[PDB]
């Protein structure tokens, strides 16, 4: 049995956590520091709450041509279309207007409910199909057709910043870990027990996961979740109003935290029948759980079951 050091901080308007085995304290002590930095940076390239974040200045910029970005950027934003694509939709990074229409924006409050006319209209500035990445040797950019288009990565930024922390671990010779970044997470060999890391699934008790070499992300609606006196903050890209199904849960697992982390908020969207088309064509790993009433419902893929210890 070897000592777990853990760090912990906060990034991202949430906090990362880093569990790492049989590794000497001026190491982890540096290591934090390492940590920290980077969430910064990545911070900073991301968020929409940092007014001169590297996606805020594309947001507040009118151009139409070819924007310069980080290989990150461009990846992260291929990685969301095109996830976007496979759930209908339903994943839609351009969806922040809606959002901010009905006041659902966590940093915000008191708005008056909106009329279907104004839902519609506000439709026209948003569309996966108006954003476009360009890739070349040295360089990569976002274009956008429109200049009021707004981009919103928070959905996928907490497992892009896992799976960054991943490359990090091994940047300084760690091959053992379990690191998090809000609700994204990544696993790699065993823990101080000599055991794989340890990851519950709550099944309202916990079911437990091996992940080893795989990441987990998860997504919820949680207005009714502890009650359905009220509405779902979810608002459903395509209709522009909340959703109205009873999936409060996925949970997904993939060979990245970045993936997971798109999916869950697309088949969250979708509700439990078209999530599970998508979930049987794509083969992928899910865990979903719907409320009915006072009820308590979980499914799981057979790809997921696969995980469980
Ligand atoms: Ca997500
Ligand atoms: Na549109």
């Amino acid at each position: 049995a070897t000592e777990v050091t853990v760090l912990e901080g906060k990034t991202m308007g949430t906090f990362w956590r880093a569990s790492i085995p049989g590794i000497d304290a001026k190491r982890s002590a540096e290591l934090k520091e390492k940590i920290q930095t980077q969430l910064d940076a990545d911070d900073q390239l991301l968020s929409t709450y940092k007014k001169d974040s590297a996606l805020m200045r594309f947001n507040d910029s009118q151009s139409l041509s070819p924007w310069p970005v980080s290989e990150a950027m461009a990846d992260i934003v291929t990685t969301s279309l095109r996830i976007g694509a496979k759930t209908d939709g339903a994943m839609d990074i351009t969806v922040g207007p809606l959002v901010n229409l009905w006041g659902f924006g966590p940093e915000q409050q008191p708005v008056q409910i909106p009329s279907q006319e104004q839902i519609d209209a506000m439709k026209a500035k948003t569309g996966l199909q108006h954003l476009t990445v360009i890739n070349q040797s040295h360089q990569q950019y976002l274009q956008k057709d429109l200049p009021d288009l707004y981009v919103d990565l928070s959905t996928v930024g907490e497992g892009y910043a896992a799976d960054h922390l991943a490359r990090l671990m091994e940047q300084e010779g760690i091959s053992r870990y379990l690191v998090s970044v809000g609700g994204a997470l990544n696993s790699r060999g065993m823990n101080g027990e000599g055991l794989p890391w340890r990851v519950a699934i709550q099944k309202p008790v916990q079911a437990v996961v091996d992940i080893n070499g795989h990441g987990i992300s998860t997504s919820g609606s949680y207005r009714n979740y502890y009650e359905g006196k009220r509405l779902s903050h979810v608002i459903d890209p395509q209709t522009g109003r909340p959703i109205e199904h009873n999936l409060v849960s996925v949970t997904v697992i993939a060979p990245t935290a970045l993936e997971a982390d798109a999916w869950d908020t697309g088949l969250m969207v979708l509700g439990p029948e078209k999530a599970k088309e998508v979930v049987r064509r794509e083969g992928l790993a899910v865990y979903m759980i719907t409320k009915e009433g006072d009820s308590f419902k979980t499914w799981m893929s057979p790809q997921f079951k696969s995980f469980l210890v």
